[PDB]
């Protein structure tokens, strides 16, 4: 039993990092926040434009917990005109399904005017987010930190909190999902770091175009160790984080401890999150922070000046002359040899998934899975159908079941031929990449290559343009968790599936059965006259 500390940061009291979190949980207090969703105006990089936000920026207001804690967060949707559905990344939702925050999967959306108080136990501890799970409003800049305390398996002495990573529209994501839905994601007019950017408005003759964006600033004491919390949380970025002549040691993938590696750069794909720390051991002076944004990725009209500036001299106003790191420059996840769990888990006996990702067009550009493109009907999300007593869902739904064999590996192919390394996100648990490959799967052969002892574990990892990812999760939280593509383009396009797992064995409180009950009946008053109807896969 030691005290977490500046040089015990793997202590936790009775708890540490050695804890295993899935299985085990501090008692901490119960911690209430009220949100708003709001639409609102914002001027994030001299460019003023329409916004969806908590609490009216971008980004939201941070959530703040420690390891054990239950949130009670009290969501008010204020827009007129969409829905909205609050999902908290990488939760496990253990025992709480209901407040996962997939409008179609675990709730009927938000109506305007309504509120749903989200209540979940967080039993982990690391670097998230919150945003938005309502179609493309997350690329509106709703989204917002959730940092949940707790040990770590480095030493630091100060917490800077999360640097946001994405690209940044002149304009709402809605007003271009016509144009993007015919296949081709738009090049979007700039990126932002922790919410803001340089944008050059000299020659703009949009009245918006006001100027005065500024880079992103970290101010560095010299000798201090910092942990910096990355996330990527764009619409289709792909991100080579660096800092110019520094290091940084890479203390967390996700929401799991790793064994600290030092790297230059860090890949980072939509919906990863990386602690790292960086010590401030350089000559004093001012350094470029760069996102690298991956131009084979994806476009950007201004993927250059994806970068912020590194100070030790707050007071100095030049921009930096460091020279950068040679980015490896592609679209990949960190290399899954690096990426090697404090707490070591082995993958158990298992039965296999196999699914294919190809793309189709009907009414607009759609990603298949096994030949179905999701299409969630928000108002009979899967969830309904399951207290309904369902078992067999629409084919659109794309669930696959999983019963108890207490594992389930699931390979996921890409069969496209495009070459996007997608990041593919699972809700309700961590997965362990048992595979993570640049070729063709083949179901007699690359399964004996799976490593199965300690893999990478997180709850977001790359399918490699043309290969496949292979990953594993116990069947240890009965639910229906969505799996999907982080591109919000490609989940929008029906890029995803469900798996409902151990569905009888699904718990819910009656308060939560009632409270669920009030959504959908509010949702389904506002749908008669809604503005805008479904015009995407609903997630
Ligand atoms: C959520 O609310 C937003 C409003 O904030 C809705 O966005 C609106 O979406 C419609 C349908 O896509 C857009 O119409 C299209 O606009 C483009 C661009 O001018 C035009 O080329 C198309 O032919 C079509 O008219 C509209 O622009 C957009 N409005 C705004 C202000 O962005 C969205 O549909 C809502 N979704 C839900 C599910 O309630
Ligand atoms: C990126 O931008 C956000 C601001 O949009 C910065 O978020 C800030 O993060 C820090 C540290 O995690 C938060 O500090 C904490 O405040 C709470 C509540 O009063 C307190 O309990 C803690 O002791 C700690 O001071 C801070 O709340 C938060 N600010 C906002 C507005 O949410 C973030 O620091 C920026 N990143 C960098 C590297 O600058
Ligand atoms: C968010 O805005 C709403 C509406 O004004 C307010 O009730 C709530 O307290 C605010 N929450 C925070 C965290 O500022
Ligand atoms: C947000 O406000 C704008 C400007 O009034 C309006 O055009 C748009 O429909 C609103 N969006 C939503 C989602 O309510
Ligand atoms: C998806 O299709 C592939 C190829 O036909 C098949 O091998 C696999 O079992 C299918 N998966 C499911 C879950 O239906
Ligand atoms: C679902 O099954 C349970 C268990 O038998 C039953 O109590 C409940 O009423 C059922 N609900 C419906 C609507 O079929
Ligand atoms: C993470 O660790 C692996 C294995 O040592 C390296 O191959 C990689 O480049 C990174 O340091
Ligand atoms: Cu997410
Ligand atoms: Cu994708
Ligand atoms: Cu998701």
């Amino acid at each position: 039993s030691c005290a977490n500390s500046a040089t015990s940061r793997s202590c936790w009291g009775e708890y540490s990092i050695d804890t295993n979190w899935y299985d085990v949980t501090p008692t901490g207090v119960t911690r209430e926040y009220w949100l708003s969703v709001e639409n609102s105006t914002i001027t994030p990089d001299g460019y003023t434009r329409s916004a969806m936000t908590f609490n009216g920026t971008v980004p939201g207001p941070a959530i703040i917990a420690d390891w054990g804690d239950n949130l009670i967060i009290h969501v008010t949707n204020n827009l007129e005109h969409n829905g909205t559905s609050i999902h908290w990344h990488g939760i496990r939702q253990l025992g709480s399904l209901e407040y996962d925050g997939v409008p179609g999967v675990t709730q009927c959306p938000i109506a305007p005017g309504d509120t749903l108080t989200y209540k979940f136990q967080v039993t982990q501890y690391g670097t998230t987010w919150y945003h938005s799970h309502f179609s493309l409003q997350y690329g509106d800049g709703l989204f917002g930190p959730l940092i949940i305390n707790g040990p770590a398996t480095a030493d630091y002495d100060e917490d800077v909190g999360v640097i946001f990573l994405q690209d940044w529209a002149h304009e709402s994501v809605f007003e271009i999902w016509d144009t993007a839905r015919l296949g081709a994601p738009p090049a979007l007019e700039n990126t932002l770091m922790n919410g803001t950017n340089t944008f050059d408005c000299s020659a703009s003759t949009d009245p918006n175009c006001v100027g005065g964006g500024k880079k992103f600033e970290l101010t560095f004491v010299e000798g201090t160790k910092y942990r910096l919390r990355l996330i990527n949380v764009g619409i289709d970025s792909h991100f080579e984080f660096a800092i110019d002549n520094h290091t940084l040691t890479v203390i967390a993938n996700d929401l799991v401890p790793i064994v600290p590696y030092t790297t230059d750069t860090l890949l980072i794909g939509i919906g990863q999150r990386y602690d790292v720390i960086v010590e401030a051991n350089a000559a004093a002076d001012n350094y470029w922070i760069r996102g690298n944004w991956g131009t084979t990725c994806s476009t950007n009209n201004e993927a250059a000046n994806a970068t912020g500036i590194l100070r030790y001299d707050s007071s100095s106003i030049a921009n930096p002359t460091s020279v950068g790191t040679t980015p490896r420059g592609t679209c990949e996840d960190e290399p899954v040899a690096s990426l090697v769990p404090h707490l070591a888990l082995d993958v158990g006996g298992y039965s296999l998934v196999d699914e294919q990702v190809s793309s189709a067009f009907t009414n607009y550009f759609t990603w298949t899975i096994n030949s179905s493109s999701l299409l969630l009907d928000w108002s009979s999300p899967t969830t309904l159908k399951i207290f309904n007593n369902e078992t067999i869902f629409p084919t659109e739904y794309n669930v696959v079941a999983l019963e108890q064999e207490e594992w389930v590996v699931y390979v996921i192919e890409d069969l496209t031929g495009f070459g996007i390394w997608h990041p593919i996100h699972l809700h309700g648990h961590d997965f362990f990449i048992v595979a993570q490959e640049t070729d063709v799967f083949n179901s007699d052969e690359s399964p004996a290559k799976f490593n199965l002892v300690n893999p990478p574990r997180r709850d977001v990892a790359a399918l490699p343009g043309n290969g496949y990812l292979a990953i594993a999760f116990k069947l240890d939280n009965p639910g229906s968790w969505l799996l999907h593509c982080h591109i919000a383009w490609h989940a929008s396009e029906g890029m995803a599936m469900q798996f409902v797992e151990s569905q009888s064995s699904i718990a819910v409180k009656m308060t939560d059965t009632a409270i669920f009950e009030d959504t959908c009946a509010n949702w389904n008053a506002y749908t008669p006259t809604q503005l805008f109807a479904e015009d995407d896969s609903g997630i």
